[PDB]
């Protein structure tokens, strides 16, 4: 009994999972594969202290580490840009809204993404080749030691709804239009887009996961979660900044933090 109107939003549906895999190179389901012993082929060297480090590369630890992450980041953004200008109708937006709805998500997304990398132990690290485990990162110099604390709990919580990749590509769609951003020049547009896509990852949602009682509101409250851990990354930076004047924070993450 698939209507002509819900019919609409299927379609909005694959097209945005077509555009998740296209633009991710490595997805929740290759994670998982990776992560739940699913391979002979596909398993991780782990990395859990100093030696298993340093054997695993094949200047100062914590340091080192951080630069890491910072690398990726700026891959992920271009990643989530890229994922971005397929969502119907957002490149047809203001240009500074572009902007804006951009600086304001992109952390969110890739938070919500890393956890598809992540079980309690540890995650995944350089597109699945390694494995990081949890403690490992918890014990570096301070403060970096709490870098990484922050998202794992997200990460934990997050993966008990058990979402797939087809879930999530839209789930993330509605996290960049969204119209309470700081800034947006013309709000309607922005919110006439998201309330479709509300209404695809509804869809979405009801038909995939037919046995979980209010999946949607479930997932839609974990935004709160997003926006607290870049909340108090934020903060976390500040101090990193102070304690550490040689460190340098790439500008285009630099940009993205003005706000
Ligand atoms: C361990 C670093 C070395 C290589 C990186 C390879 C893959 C990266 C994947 C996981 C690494 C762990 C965390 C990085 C993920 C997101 C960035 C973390 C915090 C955001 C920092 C920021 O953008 O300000």
């Amino acid at each position: 009994a698939l209507n002509p109107e819900s019919a609409d939003l299927r379609a909005l549906a694959k097209h945005l999972y077509d555009s998740y895999i296209k633009s991710f190179p490595l997805t929740k389901a290759k994670a998982r594969a990776i992560l739940t012993g699913k391979t002979t082929d596909k398993s991780p060297f782990v990395i859990y202290d100093m030696n298993s480090l340093m054997m695993g590369e094949d200047k100062e630890v914590a340091i080192r580490i951080f630069q890491g992450c910072q690398f990726r980041s700026v891959e992920a953004v271009q990643e989530i840009t890229e994922y971005a200008k397929s969502i119907p109708g957002f490149v047809n937006l203001d240009l500074n809204d572009q902007v804006t709805l951009l600086k304001y998500g992109v952390h969110e997304i890739i938070y919500t993404m890393l956890a598809s990398l992540m079980n309690k132990d540890g995650v995944l690290i350089s597109e699945g080749q390694g494995f990081m485990t949890r403690e490992f990162l918890k014990s570096l110099r301070k403060p970096f030691g709490d870098f990484m604390e922050p998202k794992f709990e997200f990460a934990v919580k997050f993966n008990a709804l058990e979402l797939d990749d087809s879930d999530l590509a839209i789930f993330i769609a509605v996290i960049i239009l969204s119209g309470d951003r700081p800034g947006l020049l013309n709000v309607k547009p922005i919110e006439d887009i998201q309330d479709n896509l509300l209404q695809a990852l509804e869809l979405q949602l009801k038909l995939n996961h037919p046995e979980s009682s209010q999946l949607f509101a479930k997932l839609l409250q974990k935004m709160t979660d997003l926006r607290q851990i870049v909340t108090e990354h934020v903060q976390l930076l500040q101090v990193i900044k102070k304690t550490e004047t040689d460190m340098s924070l790439h500008p285009l993450l630099q940009e993205i933090y003005k706000d």
